[PDB]
């Protein structure tokens, strides 16, 4: 059922999320980790927005690509504001 795909979606990602503070917290302490680390977790967490959008899309490839670029907007236009904001 794609109720129960979702869960485990929502636990997974919830997972990878706790193991994104952990990074942060080693870098706040002053800490050195490699590029690659931090690499491997955007690929995990991609990985589970993909399987969620498939679930969401029942499959439609059009649909997906849609939401997307969709949901990207909004950190886009504030990165943008930001740019020319300029400090």
């Amino acid at each position: 059922s794609a109720s129960k795909s979702i869960s485990d979606i929502s636990f997974e990602v919830d997972r990878l999320a706790g193991q994104v503070s952990a990074f942060e917290t080693v870098i706040n302490k002053g800490g050195k980790v490699e590029e690659k680390s931090l690499v491997n977790l955007i690929e995990m967490l991609m990985n589970q927005l993909l399987r969620l959008d498939a679930i969401i899309a029942d499959g439609d490839v059009k649909l997906m690509r849609k939401m997307q670029v969709q949901r990207v907007q909004k950190y886009v236009e504030a990165l943008d504001l930001l740019k020319v904001k300029n400090s």
